[PDB]
């Protein structure tokens, strides 16, 4: 996250690390939690990942140092990528994870809401993006998680700003005119996080940008709400 | 390390890098092999490091990437310490490697002699820092070994530009006037490696300096050929 500030410990309890153990231990991408077995996160984290043996979710994190060899986690029973998914900039950047056990839910891990189609109309003025990535284009993973409010662009704007692009309703942008807040490398796959009528909602999944918080290049996020069916529909029994 | 380029696979096969594996496993610091079961490092490197149990020192590694769970290392029984040591900037940043298994010599992988007392009036021409370190003060550690060719600068030139230290014949310089090319963090416990009379000799241990590769800051080194007693008695049986 650039421009961003530390979290209080737990007020994105939705939010995990996921590591790749592979070749030796790391976080790979943001995630959130959205049902007892159930991470939704960026289709692109999994490039070049060939198994989910590999993967490891870590809920109720603040600081990466929490994280150990004995710290607990939850294993990968399945990757869920989208079947039209072939890169973020052509969208369709959304992935589930199955996890081999189920979360106990508490203060520091609990589920986020999905966005309601009848919300589609809300302007959503309260919106964060939240992870461990990078402070600039060429930076490291940093230790505590960071969270920068950010306002949400039309998509008509956003598709001025990506003139090669093609920004469609399942994308959603956000950022300031002037750069500076934005999320970075490693951030992807996080929640873009709206709290409206007191309730916390996931608005969109981190994504792609040109480099990170440029001046007129907003972030640009999955739009979640355009997938509740293919997320109800990939979450049943068998 | 600053300025330098990529090396050649095992053009410095004395070189180890050394992992902690907490909190996860991460490269620390450089070494080098002196003996079958000894490396000669840096003692600042073992801040904090509380048992041998959590090192492992990896020889015959050209990129950190060759390093995996399944990849082969050598524990450490013993961390051997100078007594005198307090911290880099006053000297005695020097310490042994006890392995807990010997080191099999091979062309990736032998040891680096010692320089000798006699080539104390020896002008090393022809000397190289080497190490996994930052390309820059705020960076992180690279995937391919570095090196950098550097040249020795006298005792009384190195306390000019320390002039609030004690730079002593304990120590040893190296460094361009204008800067640009010197160890960073991450490199320290590596060798400053000088090939004389068509023989490599372990010359320096990269210690510290301020900042990395600037103008008028020579990197400073611990002077090895001062320790050779204290090496002898510290690597005898019993
Ligand atoms: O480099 C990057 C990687 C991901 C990324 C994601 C958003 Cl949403 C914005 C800028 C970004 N820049
Ligand atoms: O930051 C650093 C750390 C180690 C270090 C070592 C030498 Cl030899 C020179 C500069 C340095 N700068």
């Amino acid at each position: 996250i650039v421009g961003g500030t530390a979290s209080v410990r737990g007020e994105w309890p939705w939010q995990v690390t996921l590591h790749t153990t592979s070749p030796t231990q790391r976080h790979l991408c943001g995630g959130s939690i959205i049902g007892n077995q159930w991470i939704l996160t960026a289709a692109h984290c999994f490039y070049g990942v060939e198994s989910p043996k590999i993967l490891r979710v870590y809920s109720g994190i603040l600081n990466q140092a929490e994280i150990a060899e004995d710290t607990s986690f939850f294993g990968v029973q399945e990757i869920i990528i989208h079947d039209q998914y072939k890169m973020a900039e052509s969208g369709y950047d959304i992935a589930l994870l199955k996890l081999e056990t189920t979360v106990n839910y508490a203060d520091s891990q609990r589920p986020i809401s999905l966005p309601s189609k009848g919300d589609r109309n809300v302007i959503y003025t309260d919106c964060w993006v939240t992870g461990w990535g990078y402070r600039k284009l060429r930076d490291k993973i940093q230790n505590t998680l960071q969270k920068a409010k950010i306002p949400l662009v039309t998509n008509e704007e956003c598709q001025k700003r990506y003139r090669g692009h093609k920004i469609t309703h399942k994308m959603i942008c956000a950022g300031y005119r002037e750069g500076g807040k934005d999320a970075c490398k490693g951030d992807s796959g996080g929640p873009l996080s709206c709290k409206h009528n007191e309730v916390w909602h996931l608005v969109g999944i981190t994504s792609w940008g040109e480099g990170c918080a440029q001046r007129e290049r907003p972030g640009v996020y999955t739009n979640v709400v355009e997938y509740v069916d293919w997320i109800l529909e990939k979450t049943q029994a068998v």
